């Protein structure tokens, strides 16, 4: 497997409704996006570090390779970031193959 | 389950035969822990977080937010951070509950 991992803080205008739509919309991906193994996202419980702003987290699994990057250029996806890159103050990026 | 995710930065200075003993030990660690699911980490491929630079993540699954908050103050993850703090040059935590 390979995943696709986001780390997020929304601006803080955004309303908790509008929360709601932007992760609901990133979810129902999986009926768009074939790639799409498996999509979780959270809201961080501990803060650490309130400094860093840092609130939500999105995982996005695979098959292989092959698939996360045809999820990645994939116009629905691209479509998404175009998009709702409004809604986030500050993004952190990873795609990597888990190892133990 | 509980998601315990770590995102890092390692110093430059820090070799790859001591990234190697890192993440070796870490996993070594969270193993003696009873309520541990599972773990991986991973090393970014995609490289676009910028000044940030965050290249690495530790996810581990554990049963509660309890036993993660135990986990934490048990003296083998005390004298894990002592060994090895001065590896990382940013390091972040989260945990969270994966949902849809």
């Amino acid at each position: 497997a390979v995943k696709h991992l986001i780390v997020l803080k929304f601006k803080d205008e955004i309303t908790e409704a509008q929360k709601e739509e932007f992760f609901k919309t990133y979810v129902n991906l999986v009926n768009i996006i074939p790639a799409m193994k498996d999509v979780y996202w959270g809201k961080d419980v501990t803060q650490k570090n309130k400094e860093e702003g840092y609130t939500h987290i999105v995982e996005v699994t695979f098959e292989s390779v092959e698939t996360i990057q045809d999820f990645i250029i994939h116009p629905a996806h691209v479509g998404f970031g175009d998009v709702y890159r409004s809604f986030w103050e500050k993004l952190l990026i990873f795609d990597y193959t888990p190892r133990k």
